[PDB]
């Protein structure tokens, strides 16, 4: 039944009609690939529910030499594409200048990232904000006051968060408004300068334990010592690799699971939860096996958790889409981990149990929309579909529940996607892009017992063709091992 549909004519009549401040009509998308596909066809979707016209809102693409040369997709799908160089990221979609350069000559009135890339570099927002364009996605202000690791570990402290054992350990900032910040000298207080007070850090903190630079990223400038007499050479060894960067050290996780709080948040300081997921069965600092939502550690926990997500997000001013790592630890205690201010590739796990368009939310966000007026968040808390009725996040009278269970898992062998269809399962999607390479699978469930069962049967039937006629097998033996499907804590030998 469609009979209760609201729509309005046009982009300007929906910000005027939902409290917005900017109309936005015209995206430009840093990115390609799955990236690109997803963000057009989430927000066109919601163009459609909204408008009943799939393309109000108009989409702009970069496009590098070899994307258009193998007539990528996402090329074809956008309004208007811009060639730009090829070569490196840093010579295109990574490059923050040439990103706003391009954002102010079509012109559009604002910029999407996605994932990988520019998508954490504080500039981009920073930049876009200077030239009256917005970002879907967290200011400029909301990444130089969480920072790095560094920042955002001391942050976590402030607000009485749990962190690990590290070299800034204790740290804390003096805490209307006005975002927290990181003094400058606190900051160095959380590095290293130099061998011996690394030395004197480490005794404290215990061995084993990571030295990090915080400037480095994706494998580098990272180091493991087992002890105080291999640390000089390693914490000299990060120095040369990335040198001249702020060096940080922290104990090193044992043997605890990764949790995640999905955060979304608006304009005006609200903040929800969206529920979270388990990105416990990693190899080597990748995420392989995914679930939505998180169900390992108590609801009351988890609901903690969330808390503690929701006021590190509030503090800082953040703004859009996000989430909050956490460790969870055999016993029942966790820590803060980190805080990646942007969406990820596996957000559809819990757009699939939120029943939230996130990306469609992080475009009426940055329009100026409260999300208390948001259609999908009204759903999801028990109201009106659209009321303007503000919603207590806080202790709501429709308790939100999460529908069904997702298991996401990364699957492997440009711009090119390879949409998957299972002749098996009508309840699991996948792609896949070729450089081949990797690609994910998505399955959803009744509960989890249904989810994995689902993503057993595609990827027996992906195991059927040629290009993961052995890569996938590992993990079906990981799915239907009995500490899986029992769902037990102890699950770390998965990773083999
Ligand atoms: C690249 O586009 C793919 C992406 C599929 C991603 C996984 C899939 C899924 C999740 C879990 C299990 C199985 C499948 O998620 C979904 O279908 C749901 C959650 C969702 O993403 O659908 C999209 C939006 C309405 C919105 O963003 C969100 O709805 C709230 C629509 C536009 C479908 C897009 C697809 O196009 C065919």
């Amino acid at each position: 039944d469609l009979h209760r549909d609201f729509t309005v004519a046009s982009p300007a009549e929906f910000v005027t009609r939902f409290g917005g401040d900017r109309v936005i009509e015209k995206v430009l998308i840093a990115n390609n690939g799955i990236a690109a596909v997803k963000c057009m066809r989430s927000i066109r979707r919601w163009a459609y529910e909204m408008f009943r016209n799939e393309r109000a809102i108009r989409f702009v693409v970069m496009v590098t030499p070899e994307d258009l040369k193998a007539n990528a997709e996402y090329i074809k799908m956008a309004d208007h594409y811009v060639p730009v160089p090829g070569g490196p990221n840093n010579n295109n979609y990574a490059n923050v200048e040439l990103i706003v350069d391009i954002a102010k000559r079509i012109p559009v009135q604002a910029v999407w990232a996605g994932w990988g890339h520019a998508s954490e570099n504080p500039k981009l927002p920073e930049l876009l904000c200077k030239n009256g364009v917005a970002f879907l996605g967290p200011p400029s202000e909301a990444m130089w006051a969480l920072g790095d690791k560094i920042a955002s570990t001391v942050v976590a402290q402030t607000l009485q968060v749990p962190t690990l054992p590290w070299s800034g350990s204790g740290l804390t900032v003096e805490w209307q408004g006005k975002r927290i910040s990181v003094p400058e000298d606190v900051y160095d207080k959380g590095c290293v300068k130099d061998v011996d007070e690394g030395l004197e850090a480490a005794e404290r903190i215990g061995f084993p334990l990571m030295i990090k630079a915080s400037e480095g990223g994706g494998g580098k400038g990272i180091r493991k010592a087992e002890s105080a007499e291999d640390f000089p050479i390693l914490f000299r060894q990060v120095q040369s690799e990335i040198p001249g960067s702020p060096i940080f050290l922290m104990k090193l996780a044992q043997h605890a699971r990764h949790l995640e709080v999905q955060i979304l948040a608006d304009q005006y300081g609200n903040a929800v939860s969206l529920f979270g997921r388990d990105c416990s069965i990693q190899r080597r600092h990748q995420k392989i096996v995914e679930e939505a939502p998180a169900t390992i550690a108590p609801l009351a926990i988890f609901e903690f958790m969330e808390q503690c997500a929701i006021r590190l997000a509030k503090t800082v001013g953040y703004v859009s889409a996000g989430t909050v790592e956490y460790l969870y630890s055999q016993d029942g205690s966790f820590h803060f981990l980190e805080l990646n201010p942007r969406l990820q590739v596996e957000h559809p796990c819990t757009e699939m149990i939120a029943d939230v368009n996130l990306p469609a939310a992080q475009l009426q966000i940055a329009m100026g929309v409260p999300l208390h007026r948001l259609k999908d968040i009204r759903l999801l808390y028990g109201e009106s579909p659209w009321g303007v009725t503000p919603i207590s996040f806080e202790t709501p009278s429709n308790p939100p529940l999460a529908r069904g269970h997702v298991i996401a898992a990364r699957i492997t062998s440009s711009g090119t996607v390879q949409e998957l269809n299972f002749r098996s399962s009508k309840n699991v999607w996948g792609y896949f892009s070729v450089a081949s390479q990797f690609g994910h699978c998505f399955s959803w469930g009744e509960n989890r017992e249904e989810a994995i069962s689902n993503m057993v049967v595609a990827l027996k039937e992906l195991s059927i063709r040629g290009d993961f006629r052995t890569t996938v097998e590992y993990l079906i033996n990981l799915l239907e091992t009995e500490s899986f499907q029992n769902n037990d804590i102890d699950t770390g030998w998965l990773d083999y």
